Formats: structure tokens, sequence, C-alpha cells
């Protein structure tokens, strides 16, 4: 049967890819609802935030990290949560870092350029820079590393790749990829893992950025 | 011996209380460094962010959630990480929700009123409101609940109480506590748990808020 219901937006959302991916890998079928702010969604997330999740259980969850972790843990033989307590903590670290120091700031960089939140290039430039100095941490970390954590694919690879994909959809052109080769190489690798590619549209990179200022 | 080193600010910092508390409960001694941005701190957190942690191991960690979880997990008999996979996920949820939907917004409410980041009352009012509608989720959730997760104290109680304490230091006067009785009652309860009170200054609540606008 269906293991539960996941409320999200249409397509390949930054905070949802990794959740779909580990569900299909662990053999848990999800019903996907792509219409936010319905009574059943707000029953989980009173604020109407995506992603939100309800088990067939009807066990309720919000926060993308919690949903990803709960799904992943269903498989007591999983390989994706590290070898030992150290590596588990590293996975928590990178998930939390990508969710707060990259996605949040990149969103402040992006929304003004789409019209959503009010616009100001001096403010938009501030966030582009802060976003980039956080990504720089990852660029340098991945020098001579293949995976974020240990020697095989983990939930952090899938979750954080999914997060950063926002950057590859809008800002990260060939030029950017030239200055950020390790992140580019790692991202491109995660996106070609079967577990991840199974639940996403076809991989594709920008030539020119779709965005600079002003709009 | 010392289990490791924790870099933080002086006193009862929103993202550190819970880390000190579970360390002293699990019998792990920490060296506490209260001077940020030293070479050994930036060796962990290149961005100079607090909290950061280095084991005697010299296992390195940043992100308060990851540090709290790593310390807590050292005690394979711990009671603080829930009964089963459902409750573990609930703890992740509340930790992540408090860290992003409350502390982050409350910080945007606070900094302009202290001079740090530029000031604007229309913007400061926006964040006060968003902060409060996230706290409202917790107020309503705690109606007829004692603990955030299950029937006993958990890491989420300690971590999230520690987070929200920022609100009690600056904005949450007797008036506020009247409109938010469940959060007030729960917070006051966590702050009197020995594990938590052991590593904090003496509990104390505001009468009038220390802050409104303008400054
Ligand atoms: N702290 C949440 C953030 C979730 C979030 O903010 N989602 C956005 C979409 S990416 C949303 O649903 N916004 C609707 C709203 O904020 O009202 C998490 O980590 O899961
Ligand atoms: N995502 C981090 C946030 C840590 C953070 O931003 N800490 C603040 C103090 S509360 C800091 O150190 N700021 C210094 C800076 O940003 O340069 C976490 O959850 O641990």
């Amino acid at each position: 049967m269906v293991f539960g219901t996941l409320y999200t937006f249409p397509g390949d959302q930054c905070r949802t890819i990794a959740i779909k991916a580990v569900a299909k890998a662990n053999g848990l079928d999800l019903d996907i609802r792509e219409t936010p702010r319905t009574p059943d969604h707000l029953s989980i997330s009173k604020l109407g935030k995506v992603p939100a999740f309800q088990g067939a259980d009807s066990f309720k969850l919000f926060e993308c990290m919690a949903i990803a972790l709960y799904i992943t843990s269903q498989n007591e033989q999983t390989t994706l949560l590290g070898k030992d307590k150290k590596e588990y903590a590293e996975i928590i670290k990178w998930m939390s870092f990508f969710n707060t120091e990259i996605v949040i700031l990149m969103t402040q960089q992006l929304l003004p350029q789409l019209g959503v939140i009010p616009y100001d290039r001096d403010q938009v430039e501030f966030f582009a820079n802060m976003t980039q100095r956080s990504v720089d941490v990852v660029e340098e970390y991945l020098q001579d590393r293949t995976f974020l954590v240990g020697d095989q694919l983990s939930l952090a690879d899938l979750f954080c790749a999914g997060n950063i994909s926002l950057g590859f959809q809008f800002f990260y052109g060939k030029a950017w990829r030239q200055q950020n080769p390790n992140v580019s190489r790692w991202y491109e690798m995660v996106c070609h893992q079967p577990i991840y590619a199974a639940v996403t549209d076809k991989f594709q990179l920008l030539d020119e950025p779709k965005l600079t200022n002003n709009p």
C-alpha cells in the first residue's frame, strides 16, 4: 500500500527531491499532493509550509530534515545514514548547513528577482554574496573528497544536492561551474545516482545564468 | 578527561544551552571557549559561526543540531532521543522548526533594535509578527501536552527551550506570558529541569518587555 502522503509543489522542489528519492529506494509508496494549503495540508502544517507529510498511520510531520530522516530510517539496513555516530552527526551537519546557510539565503537572493518579495539590488547583492561564501565552504571541503560524509553515498548527498539544485536552475552557469568545479562535479554526480535520478526530471545545466540584476 | 571543546559566546546562548546540558548529564567534560574567530575556531567553522565543536578526538562539528545530537548519542542508554522512530523524527522536527522558524526570525526582529543590522520599524514589525505566528503553532500544540515529544523530557525540550529563551530575555513580558500560557508554562518547566538548570544562570522572567520600537 501507500506508506503516506507528501504535500509539496509541482516538480523538483529543493526540499523534496531527497524525500521522494529515499522513499522509492526503501520501497515506500507515496501519494504526492501538489496543491498547497488544503485542509488536510494545514492539518499538518498550520502555516501551510512545504514539505509536509502524513503517514497512512496518519503520523504527522513537517520540516524537510525530519521527513527525510523518518523515511530513511524505515530501512533498518540502510546504508545512507553513515557507519557510526560521527558520520551520522556529519550528515545532520551538512543537511542543516545546506537548509539554513544556503537555501534560505539563496531564496533571499532569488525572490526579489522574480517579483515575489520587494526588490532592491543592493540587498539582492548582499544575499548573493552570503550564499556564495557558504557554498565556498563546500567547494573547499570537497577538494579531494567524493562524498560529503564517508566513502559512500549518504542522505546528506541526496538532501543537499536537492537543496543546491535551486542554484543550478537559476544562477550557476558554465562560468560559475568553472570557478566552482568541486561543487559542480559532486552535484553532477549525485544527480546521476539512480536513486536520485529516478525521481527527478532530466538532468540539465545552464550555459548562461537565467538571472543577474536587474528585473 | 575533557571530551572536547565548544566554541560559543559568553553566557546562556540560544543555540548552546542544550549542548552544555546534555554533555554534563552524559558525563562528558567540555572545555568552553568564549572567544570567537580564533584560528582553532575557524579551523572548524570557516565562517566563524557559533557553536562549533572539536572533540579530543579532534572530530570537528558545526551546526548546533548536529553538535547536540552527537553529544546526546554518546549515551547509548539515553532517554532523550525518543522511544521509537516516530518520536525521534518529532524531535528532529521541533529542533529544526525552533532553529529556523523562530530563532532566525526573532533575530531579524532583535538585531535592528540593538543597532547591529540597519533599522526599520516596518521591517522589524514584519519579523515580530512572523516570529509570533510560529510561536503560535507551539502555543496551540502544547494545549494539553506537557512535553514536545512523548511522555518524558527529550532533546527537543532542552534544545528548543534554549532557543526560545532569546524571546524571554527581550520581548516576553508578563503580558505576553498571559496570551501565551502554554508556551510560558512549558518553557518555565524545562528551565527548572535539573539537567538544564545546572548549566544556566538563575531563572528569571521579565515584567515589562526590554524592547518595543523604536531604538
Ligand atoms: N523550516 C522548513 C522550511 C519550509 C519552507 O519554508 N517552505 C517554503 C517553500 S520552499 C514554504 O512552504 N513557504 C510557504 C510559506 O512560508 O507560507 C523546513 O526545513 O522544512
Ligand atoms: N546554522 C547554524 C547557525 C549558526 C549561527 O548563525 N550563529 C550565529 C550566532 S547565534 C553566529 O555565529 N554568527 C556569526 C556570523 O554569522 O558570522 C546553526 O544552526 O548552528
